[PDB]
């Protein structure tokens, strides 16, 4: 092993230990683009972390700090301030690929305004928060997804993120809840007469079954136009992102099977995910 490698391997291990999810389908890919995913998914679970747990500005501004550094002196040696093997890996990737640093700082910024959680008052604001957290991040891996930088390859991939933002939402509502979190709108938990403590409480409600169904609706278009446009993404690439969009409708229908149920974190079986790359890549 090079330095490097052990840098790469570190964001590996952080990836693997917490990604529950998006490491079976990543580790799909070949070994350059799986490496530069596993450095990203990294640094935004540290970015996502230092507010959630570790509790501090700081940290964040440290990271911050160093993917600056990285912007502006690619290939100057630094003393990185934020995690040391997770900033030297992305600096790697960096000096191979088109980052989309403002990408990041509006994710970071994202993160920050969500320290204290106001409720979005609209849907507006959901979908803006949606870009922030998730929208980000699909500009950041676009380039390590495609080799076309084209205005509609980011565009796909940022409405590929916002929307799997969106299932985790409509997967982990009670989770949410139970962390002082509900990202649905004042604006549509009230046209739908919706309270979601009163939901916790008491079962599920028609009123519920319809508000959930109304982001639900929302996401499932979302995904046929991403699957409409697969092809944007090269060619190793198009069968995991279609895992993706898959997986993301099979969480949809366990939610629904479970009776959109606030108390259980409903997920797709490791083996049925197989079942499901098996069924997609024959296509291809
Ligand atoms: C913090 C973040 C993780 C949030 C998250 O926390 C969970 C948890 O902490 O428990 C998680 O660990 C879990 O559920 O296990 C999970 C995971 O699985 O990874 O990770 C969850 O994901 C899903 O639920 C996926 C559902 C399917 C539909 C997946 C389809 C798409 C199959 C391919 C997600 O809520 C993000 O950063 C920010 C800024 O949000 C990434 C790091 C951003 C990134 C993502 C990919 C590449 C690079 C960067």
């Amino acid at each position: 092993m090079t330095m490097m490698d052990m840098n790469f391997k570190y964001c590996h291990k952080i990836m693997k230990k917490h990604s529950k999810s998006f490491s079976y389908a990543f580790d799909l890919l070949p070994e350059d683009q799986r490496k530069a995913v596993w450095a990203i998914y990294a640094v935004c679970r540290k970015i996502d972390d230092s507010i959630d747990v570790y509790g501090d500005i700081q940290f964040l501004n440290q990271i911050k700090e160093d993917i600056q550094s990285i912007e502006k002196y690619p290939y100057e040696y630094h003393h990185f301030q934020s995690d040391r093997r997770i900033m030297m890996a992305l600096q790697h990737v960096a000096q191979h690929k088109n980052i989309a640093f403002q990408s990041f700082y509006n994710l970071i910024d994202t993160v920050y305004k969500d320290q204290h959680f106001t409720m979005f008052e609209t849907d507006a604001e959901l979908f803006g928060y949606c870009y922030g957290v998730a929208g980000t991040v699909g500009e950041v891996l676009t380039p390590i997804l495609s080799d076309h930088e084209t205005h509609q390859t980011y565009d796909v991939a940022r409405r590929l993120g916002e929307s799997l933002q969106l299932i985790n939402i409509l997967r982990d509502v009670g989770e949410d809840f139970e962390n002082e979190r509900i990202y649905f709108s004042k604006q549509r938990l009230k046209q739908y007469e919706v309270d979601i403590a009163e939901v916790y409480q008491n079962g599920v409600n028609n009123h519920y079954i319809d508000l959930w169904e109304y982001y639900a609706a929302i996401a499932e278009k979302d995904f046929r136009d991403v699957m409409d446009q697969i092809k944007v993404f090269s060619i190793e690439a198009q069968p995991i992102i279609e895992l993706a969009a898959r997986i993301a409708i099979e969480i949809l229908d366990e939610v629904r099977q479970a009776n959109y149920t606030l108390h259980e974190r409903v997920f797709v079986e490791k083996r049925k995910k197989a079942k499901l790359f098996h069924e997609i890549n024959s296509k291809y």
